[PDB]
């Protein structure tokens, strides 16, 4: 597996501060074809992550100049110039160049103290242990099938970062994280344009909110450009 350790987990920031997050990885980020996948990602406390780099330094649209992207290889570093309010959440590095991909621990940008394409997500389940739950996600605003789309599926414990569980591509091409032991099964209602995943035999480990993500492009190479506001899965 790649491991993204991250950088600092704290950086607590002043307003207009230069701010620094860093990912190694225990292996390299590259293809073969030739791009490395890091995406960066900033998940403002009330709200799903949402795209800020994808391509290792590449500006997600909308995403303000002030953040640059700049790793090679093995190591890549967001930088903010000039952190404002709006800039504070945690911000996830993500690397989707392997598979299963995975995140960073977070790195929780916290103000210093003193002196139209959209995923709708299912809604919560409170789930016995040893039951199923099918989760969807309804994109809309976009074709659930045109080359280079996905919608990857990512959990977010209550700390234990983000992690990655399945993707669907526009082909069908449905793929796990072998960290569910197979209970994840992907399924996809192309007229509702609602993907499903299904978790089969739920632990109370499997407690989190589950996000369905677009991987976007081949244009935002497969960064999870869009995603959905979540869904929380609580198991008893």
């Amino acid at each position: 597996d790649i491991v993204m350790t991250q950088t600092p987990s704290s950086l607590p920031v002043s307003l207009g501060d230069q701010a620094s997050i860093s990912c190694r990885s225990s292996q390299s980020i590259v293809h073969s074809n030739g791009n490395t996948y890091l995406e960066w990602y900033l998940q403002k406390p009330g709200q799903s992550p949402k795209l800020l780099i994808y391509k290792v330094s590449n500006r997600f649209s909308g995403v303000p100049d002030r953040f640059s992207g700049s790793g090679s290889g093995t190591d890549f570093t967001l930088k903010i110039s000039r952190v404002e309010a709006e800039d504070l959440g945690i911000y996830y590095c993500f690397q989707g160049s392997l598979v299963p991909p995975t995140f960073g621990a977070g790195t929780k940008l916290e103000l210093k103290r003193g002196g139209q394409v959209q995923l709708q997500q299912s809604g919560p389940e409170d789930v016995k242990p040893g039951a199923s739950v099918k989760i969807s996600c309804k994109a809309s605003g976009y074709s659930l099938s045109t080359s280079g789309m996905g919608v990857n599926w990512v959990k977010q414990s209550p700390g234990k970062g983000l992690e990655w569980l399945a993707h669907i591509y526009w082909d069908d091409d449905k793929r796990y994280n072998p960290s569910l032991k197979s209970r994840a099964t992907l399924t996809v209602d192309k007229t509702s344009s609602t993907v499903y995943l299904e978790l089969r035999s739920l632990t109370s480990e499997d407690s989190s909110v589950y996000y369905c993500a677009r991987r976007g492009g081949s244009s935002h190479y497969y960064a999870m450009d869009y995603w959905g506001q979540g869904t929380t899965v609580t198991v008893s």
